[PDB]
């Protein structure tokens, strides 16, 4: 009798994360980039910084001539407003062909000096990318599964959890809880093999506000949500995306930079997308609005 | 700048899938007890078969002891009730150790022509029991991850996608409608290597009622979540959980015994804990009860 | 262009040594006979024992039911002569049968209280059987290779190395300089991956007389073998093989016997090929011959 | 007790090979020198080309600034002497940083159109560098070796067995005789892990005269190689080495380069010990006059 793998119709070996290491190793200015926005979105999340932590790129990398190229005007504005802002480029995609393109992608945006952001979506793939990533977001539909909060507590980065599809808060606030404490999850060592990774817990993860059922980037939907996390005892470090279910990125943008404005210290990133999905003359728009409505905050 | 692997406390090999299963084969009796107890539950899920499907087991194995001298008794009315009811044993859980320790009670519980069913939480322990495994679960918190759906879509046994946490059934359709379509998800192989695993689908999934905020097994829930599979396209079949957010087990037991004697062909399978959580004596009445149900479906 | 591989026919996984140990762990009984063995044979041959090695078997495993059936004989005569001998079985042969095959044989006669002893060609094998034996020869051939050399310096067990094919003594005496020094080699992990391996240097390395142009276990042969360890700074421990080129295996035993009774020290081991090749009558009359010897060397 | 690695130090995982493919990609151009080089030496060996093989180079590479200059010099050479010589480079040597430092020469030295030749000692690092080379020693210590035999039966490359390291003329026959012929040995896959390796045989190999306790390279040494081949069976195909315990080299070059002249077909290759061991002008002179006496074997 054939028990085994009836419905796997190929398995097929996976470069090893050491094998993508050594092909796209990162340089001495990728690794200070990462380190530092990593540092820096901490800070920002603490609230030791007055900044906010932007998240914006593209709805998806199709063309990496066309992402270089987006990066290489992003760098300017990352430059330009970051004294307001904290900047950095959301990146989200033979698979072996495919690592090899994402890793490359990764390791030249940082090593001209602009700090990278990304999906975790499974336990495997941050062992081939995680160390050219200051920033990821866990899904809305895998922020209550157990490996992925395993995973945000072993991360070497900051970590996003969405609120459920439908709105829903309380699985983001568990998230958060749970991905601060130790845990064990199954995935490969560097040179990829099946493994036990221990983790010491991860304080650097944060509520992301993605819509839901119902946009919940109003004043008191983010009210609600700090209440929420106070009551849990977490920091009320809020970051909203502006796209997907919140919608009409500009009219949130705007009612945003408001509550930015009034001097809501709650609110410490965004995310937005952005194209070569708002155009390049939008997309700077929108920064130097953000932009000054952080510097309205530090006053009022 | 060290990046990499800040939050890893340890990390360490784990035994490749090859040392269990060269250290603990299934025997023939095994292989066949797998087969066919797969087999038999995709007639029961599909209508062809008008036996009930029922997996009953301990909260969790604490002690393999108990456990085997469960698994005896267990086997001894698998074997009296065959004509009404399809009995799968539920076996819930040095990770090195631990793996071996599962893979031996499974493959001994097997060996006796005593089928297992197990929950899948991750991508890479498959790898390491489900060719001892007739049947599984996919728990309420990843019915809506994309890499569990995926996972489904590539085990060799059918699998029940409970609902969301929150009651939300839709969760569970949409599970089941994409665990049919071919996918790719990362793993390791037999030999423990990164891997890309490409499915072929699978049509034996269906959805598993286990409560929610209130609940679920009356029969107007029934009512409502059949025609939500049919109105789908899907076949109306349905396995309760007697346990969790369901509780009062006895209770479910005696409504659900009710619906299946009244004539509902569209309830196929049933969820129970039971310990040596309900004791031996009540368990033995429990399956008693729903054979006499089976029965008197027959009948009608 | 297609450089790679163009003359590999095929090329597989092997089972990782690990599958090997976790299907065939030794038990606590072949742990302690290898232990002790090993020990026992570093004695003789540093003079400590007055006792002769002896490496016994057949010419090589073809059926291993005739092999156990040659160990539960030979293990009464290894009990009985103990206090004149210490007996070791020589045990020599789809790779990953055969592999189980070997170790199975190998902790089954382990077990059973009788050590075992082999042959190593090659620098991956020894991973797979090492923790079972407690002797091996580098043969004729090898016994001047940088890699074999390299490979008793890191074994766990004493190594004869055998001289050249035409008599040539010094091959085998800078074998046992080189084997004492530490060095480096590749090979694999017990986990089955590529490694570098740091050596100890073992200083239980010693000279195998197996004949050449023309045999070389005479009296004289011997003197001027004993002279030419002692020249180099070395242990005069000297084990003969009465087998291969030396022819006549009787007659070989009875002049090494001689030369034992006379009162030669420096003969520390011997080496016969046994079958169920001399038959099973003048096995046990060769060793009793050679305990005969070795309580005569006692007395004079 | 504690049996397994008593005399290892230290083990550790070594880079897979497809880290260093990876990395380190045939470029179009190497791989074409390769193929080309390989071929040529083939029909040289074989008689269909009547120029002669020479592989020079320094003692050992300990500096690749250095190695990277005297390649660009003995490629001009090459280029010159086309007609008359096929010339390879002779490229000797934290193991992980000498295998990447290794890979790295070798590209580079073919990826400028000169092919390069290596010495064979184990069966694991050809994995990282065979497909770069072009040619490869068995050393006279291993001539006689199974394993090496095995090896030079399935490598891409043709291969010289040395003669023993006391002039014995026969190892190297049989060595000939073996690596034609199909074999198996333990080795590792691109990935890393232990493997098989399933050969088709060699028929590409040939002698070289290195000495022995006297030097082994007049034309009564060579006429007793040639018909002791000649009897085998074996095509009556010799290389040379100047170096080694044939000493001095000049000399060696004028009684060679006389043979050559008085129209010795049967002297196909030669070795040249060169650094910038014999200097930069006296390698070019050799080289020039070997080249003068395949032009004058052609002709009478
Ligand atoms: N390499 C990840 C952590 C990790 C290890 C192993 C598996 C998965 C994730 C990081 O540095 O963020
Ligand atoms: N072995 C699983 C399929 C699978 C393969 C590889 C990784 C994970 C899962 C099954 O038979 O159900
Ligand atoms: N396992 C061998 C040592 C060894 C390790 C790795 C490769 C080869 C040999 C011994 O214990 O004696
Ligand atoms: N890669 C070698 C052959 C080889 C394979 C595997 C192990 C060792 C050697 C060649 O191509 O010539």
């Amino acid at each position: 009798y054939q028990n085994d793998d009836v419905r796997v119709k190929q398995i097929k070996e996976l470069l090893p994360p050491i094998a993508l290491l050594e092909k796209f190793p990162a340089t001495d200015k990728a690794a200070f980039t990462v380190h530092e926005a990593r540092h820096a979105i901490h800070n920002i999340l603490v609230g030791k910084d007055d900044r906010l932590v932007v998240v914006i790129g593209p709805c998806s990398i199709h063309d990496t001539k066309a992402a270089l190229e987006y990066a290489e005007r992003l760098k300017e504005i990352r430059e330009e407003l970051k004294d307001s802002l904290e900047i950095v480029m959301r990146v989200y995609f033979d698979i072996n062909e495919g690592l090899r393109i994402a890793r490359e992608l990764l390791l030249t945006i940082n090593d001209q000096g602009l700090p990278t952001a990304g999906e975790f979506l499974d336990v495997i793939s941050p062992q081939y990318v995680a160390d050219l990533m200051s920033w990821g977001a866990i899904g809305a539909r895998t922020t209550e599964s157990q490996i992925h909060r395993e995973l945000a507590s072993g991360l070497s980065c900051p970590v996003g959890f969405k609120n459920g599809t439908d709105g829903t808060i309380k699985i983001a606030i568990d998230a958060i809880n749970s991905a601060r404490s130790a845990h064990s999850f199954l995935s490969v060592t560097k040179w990829g093999h099946s493994a036990i990774v221990n983790t010491s817990g991860n304080p650097d993860c944060h509520i992301i506000l993605r819509g839901g059922k119902e946009p919940n980037y109003s004043a008191e939907h983010v009210k609600a949500v700090r209440e929420g996390l106070i009551n849990a005892g977490l920091i009320p470090s809020i970051m909203i995306d502006f796209s997907h279910a919140n919608s009409k990125q500009m009219e949130v943008a705007t009612d945003v930079s408001t509550q930015l404005s009034q001097g809501d210290r709650s609110i410490t990133g965004v995310m937005i997308e952005s194209h070569l999905c708002i155009g390049w003359d939008d997309t700077e728009k929108v920064l130097r609005q953000l932009s000054e409505a952080v510097i309205a905050r530090r006053n009022k």
